[PDB]
């Protein structure tokens, strides 16, 4: 209950607290604008690693229990982002400001996630004061507003082409609200700048419309009506508890961060702990098109929550009918804590193949969870072996973003429909592996094969290829970094001081289990903040000061990253230090016909595997 | 019908008439020694595909049904090994020599492999001439028939350095007959060679024992005696009707050949051929090691048989208990045909994760079969997925090779009990998947992903990497053979003629997942014999001549191969031709102390993925 996720009424009292505590009169984040103040968010702060092991081993008493509170501070002279640190919990008696502490400064308001009530307030001026300038080209187009069908907006990040930015590319779809919202492109694309606090100020700066640009909608409108714009019309045995699982084998604690997703404490096998934490960190997005949305868009998901864009899982479709259907709560945008039921779910999984032939067939613990997106879809799969091998999988489905088909269109993906293309784009994932194998202290270690034409002893006047192993101790992060399209040692694993029964290192490798969505060019401006999707796989050392390898306050502004995972690695040992592993895992999509109206989860996903190697004396037990 | 596996009353005409024809002199296999003449095997003569297509396409009538027999003539001046084509099936009344045209002339007679007799005259060799001779150490190390555990012979392979050696290196090891059998290795083989027809004139000609080597055994005691040996005492929807599956989505025939395994033909998605034919070609492993058989042995287990060593499936284990089971029947080293109970098992599995999101189950079609030799289990999996792919997957389970541990040792592998290493190997598995995308004349595309450095249209002083796709239409041979190891398209499929409604080339693609052993350096004067291990994935014509890309000849002479898989490769134009692919997958194994007493199937192995790109118009319906 260190790592629980703050209960409905915990989230409550640091409500309460802040109203009170606070100088600044705060408005309700849902229906704040961009000059109040208002509380983005609180969720659980994940406690030092040091003093819940103190308590999980040495029986110490328990970390002050904290919950890390985000605010909007836009009512004031010179607006920032506050991260206010709050405990301890049931009642707390502090309020710290940690910001410059974790960041070296203060957090630009720019920064800032998009509200939901300045979404809607960017939809009033795009149907209220915009929309009817081009009345004559939209009706003509998208049967605009004559008794014809409606039309919705979409979202697209980052918002500008530097630092300080707040100007997004919305484009317009139809509101066919069935099986694909953005299936249907209008090829009318609005820059709108709402980096004003007053929303009586934001501009739109740009119109993009079915190949062409604009400056503005009424430049369109008239070159329509002097008939000089060609337009395309478009028609249409384990039990949990709290937030504690435990089986004959396993022991984990589970849980959702808000914004990183999916994560898991304790991970312990047969009492045994394998791992402090193992969570997601970031899910990111490349596109390419020659429309703007597509052709910019570089997602960074925790930029709006993979926790707070989780759904319900739906019972006999997402998880089987018996498994184990826990809830979740957070506020997020809200004053009232908001609670999601059936996030999570917990079940065995017997997979039909024999584990080991006298043998019995192979049985599965899997947790399970949902993030969705505009009907994207991450379906988080966490599984857990009767061997102590764990696997951890993404797998992608839903609809998917689509473009206005014009010019060199096939350039940048697939026609998957009349005026329709469905643009090139990468998934990747970054998740937190903190092992500790045999305790804090670990080792790296780099094993794999050679062929050395040596002579045979009993013929020595013929050779043979002799395939043997080598193996090499890493020694300093730099060594252990290893670049995403690249090759790694077969065998890589981490390694207790100590060793098992036969001399060898106890150890557990990681199998990164991913083909290569491929590596966005450094000249990037903003590949520093996703630079974590450099790496198939890097091994630090852990740190407090380095919680993530991303940041909810990346998204917005990936010129200046608030966290550029790249700094962690830095040239320090890794050889006989609590080490933490990183893996990247994603794949290239080039959507196609099959994609429509629905990607599946054909195939197995994508992921990695963490298994043990010399860790036992030998094939362990199993109920 | 016409891919069914001889039946066992087909098998017994053909012996009948084998019989008759090869005059008064044949000898059943089974009993049959080198100077002998037998009948080694006789199975399905695979058709021809232009009269198999023509029947089941045009209604033409069925292509003749014939068989293939393999026929070891040890007796006579010049010895050799025959293939005979017999038919036509029902009642035969030709037998035709096909072995020149096949093999460029003769198939020498110490390729063929070996007896199971001549095991079993090997081993009385053993115990009758040879270990007597060296009682003395082996009462000491082993307790040679001392009250002690009884000792037995573990094969390995090639048997000799050269072209025309029959000369094997077999392993003495404690028979417990508890667990791994193969778990206590004595540290004692024999050099025997076996290649004279008359098995009194056979001799060892070199000694292995813990270390160092002898001329002889008797040598070996006389040392042991003069106390100048150290010896290390050793402890101790859908229905089946004969070959053919039906289920609402999917058609198939199944099989299984004697040396090559399962194999599928005819393969229909709603009614559509993908592929005419999808089959097992060859198993390979390579070891390292300080000890003799460790270091030599390179696989090619179809030398052994695939299919010949295909076991019963453990209802309730290796298939869900009410699982559709078939049986298969063959005929090697017998006069008479033997059944192989549930040989097969076809079942729909739920996969446990919904294909699409409210949304809908993902259950698929499993086709199974094991091959099993000395107790070491290859599971091999084809599953087809309701939208049309397939997922061909190999799993390796069971007992680990061990050998005796001395010296640098732990060069070659991990020690996993006292005395005992695990020695290093890679597992490999070529496949055969003649892809008829859309009717016989196909294409072959690379498409992948690209960054192109490119200013931002509605802000000229900023760039942004532009992502983008590449296609390249293949025209050769070797332009669609990439080596193992290294990096290929991310989308290489094969496109039909047809564009689909969209205009985008109807195509399968080839998704080949793998963390592939590492290749054989080609300097390895055997290499040659499995060189179809050099590419992770081939693209070659489809050739009458090129059946397979091994032979069950290559493992005792895989210096002069009587297939090279390479040879497929020669310039040859793949633009609107029939078109095969080979896929190769495999990965490296470090044993381990959890490989103790069997390693484990976990995760899910390696093999390759078939995918629908751009083939149908939207996602594909079902039934
Ligand atoms: C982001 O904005 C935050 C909210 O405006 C700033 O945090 C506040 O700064 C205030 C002004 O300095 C502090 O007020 C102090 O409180 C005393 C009463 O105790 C007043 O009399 C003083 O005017 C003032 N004292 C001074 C000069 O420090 C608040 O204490 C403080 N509020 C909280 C909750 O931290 C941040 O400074 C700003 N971030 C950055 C880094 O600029
Ligand atoms: C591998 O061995 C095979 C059998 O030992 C050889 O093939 C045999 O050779 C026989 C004698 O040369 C053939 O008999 C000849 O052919 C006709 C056909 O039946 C016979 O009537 C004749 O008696 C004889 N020729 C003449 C004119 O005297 C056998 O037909 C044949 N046996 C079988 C069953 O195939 C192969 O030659 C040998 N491999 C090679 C290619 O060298
Ligand atoms: Cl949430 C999700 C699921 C699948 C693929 C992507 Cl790229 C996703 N991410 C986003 N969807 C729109 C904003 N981010
Ligand atoms: Cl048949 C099999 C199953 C699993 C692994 C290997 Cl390397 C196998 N191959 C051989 N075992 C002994 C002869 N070849
Ligand atoms: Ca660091
Ligand atoms: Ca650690
Ligand atoms: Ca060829
Ligand atoms: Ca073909
Ligand atoms: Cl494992
Ligand atoms: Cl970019
Ligand atoms: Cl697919
Ligand atoms: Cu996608
Ligand atoms: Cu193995």
């Amino acid at each position: 209950q260190l790592f629980a996720d703050l209960s409905r009424e915990e989230l409550t009292t640091v409500m309460s607290f802040l109203t009170q505590q606070l100088g600044p009169d705060l408005v309700d984040a849902a229906q704040a604008r961009p000059s109040d103040n208002c509380v983005f968010s609180v969720e659980l702060q994940l406690p030092p690693k040091a003093a819940a092991l103190a308590h999980l081993d040495r029986g110490s008493p328990p970390p002050a229990r904290e919950a890390l509170a985000i605010v909007f501070f836009g009512g004031q002279p010179q607006p920032n982002v506050t991260e206010l640190v709050v405990g301890p919990l049931p009642q707390p008696s502090y309020m710290r400001d940690v910001t410059v502490e974790r960041h070296g400064g203060p957090l630009p308001y720019y920064r800032r996630p998009v509200l939901l009530r300045e979404y809607l307030d960017i939809d009033q001026m795009i149907f209220n004061r915009e929309l009817p300038q081009a009345a004559g080209v939209l009706h003509h187009c998208c049967s605009y507003k004559q008794g014809g069908q409606k039309l919705l907006t979409m979202n697209s990040a980052p918002r500008g082409v530097q630092s300080g930015d707040r100007s997004t590319w919305f484009g317009i779809y139809y509101n066919i609200t069935k099986g694909g919202p953005y299936l249907h492109p209008v090829g009318l694309e609005l820059l709108v700048d709402h980096k004003a606090l007053d929303p009586a100020d934001w501009t739109v700066q740009k119109v993009f419309f079915q190949g062409r640009y604009y400056e503005n909608l009424a430049q369109l409108e008239e070159q329509f009506e002097a008939g000089q714009v060609n337009v395309v019309v478009i028609p249409d045995r384990f039990s949990v508890q709290g937030n504690r699982v435990a089986s004959s084998l396993w022991t984990f604690s589970f849980g959702l961060g808000a914004f990183s997703g999916p994560r898991v404490f304790d991970v312990r096998f047969q009492g045994e702990r394998l791992a402090y934490e193992i969570s997601l960190q970031e899910a990111g997005a490349v596109y390419g098109g020659n429309t703007p949305a597509a052709m910019l868009t570089r997602y960074m998901d925790s930029g709006f929550g993979m926790g707070y864009f989780a759904t319900p899982l739906i019972r006999g479709v997402d998880c089987p009918y018996l498994a184990t259907y826990m809830d979740w709560h957070f506020v997020v945008e809200s004053q009232t804590p908001k609670t999601l039921h059936d996030a999570f779910c917990v079940f065995e999984q017997n997979k039909g193949l024999p584990l080991r032939r006298g043998g019995v067939a192979q049985t599965v613990l899997v947790f399970r969870s949902v993030s969705t997106m505009l009907n994207y879809d991450y379906v988080w799969d966490m599984v857990f072996y009767p061997n102590g091998a764990i696997e951890v999988k993404l797998h992608a489905t839903g609809y998917i973003s689509s473009a206005f088909l014009f010019g060199a269109a096939r350039r940048y993906g697939n026609q998957v429909g009349e005026h329709t293309l469905g643009p090139v784009h990468t998934h990747s994932a970054h998740y937190k592996v903190d092992l500790d194998v045999g305790g804090l202290e670990n080792w790296v270690w780099a094993e794999d094969m050679a062929f050395v034409p040596t002579a045979i002893p009993w013929s020595p006047e013929h050779q043979i290829q002799r395939l043997q192993v080598t193996r090499k101790q890493l020694e300093t992060e730099e060594q252990a970094a290893f670049p995403l399209g690249g090759a790694s040692p077969r065998y890589l694993y981490l390694a207790s001081k100590q060793s098992n029964k036969w001399g060898h290192p106890r150890g557990y490798r990681i199998q990164t289990v991913s083909f290569a969505g491929g590596p966005m060019p450094q000249n990037s401006p903003m590949e520093r903040a996703f630079s974590w999707g450099r790496y198939q796989l890097a091994i630090t050392q852990r740190k407090e000061t380095e919680p993530s390898s991303s940041s909810v306050f990346n998204q917005n502004d990936p010129w200046t990253p608030t966290v550029d995972f790249s700094d962690f690695i830095n040239n320090e040992t890794i050889a006989g230090k609590d080490l933490v592993a990183w893996v990247t895992a994603g794949f290239l999509h080039i959507p196609h016909a099959e994609d429509i109206p629905n990607t599946v989860t054909v195939g197995n996903g994508v992921g990695f595997f963490l298994r043990p190697y010399n860790f036992f004396d030998q094939e362990p037990s199993m109920d």
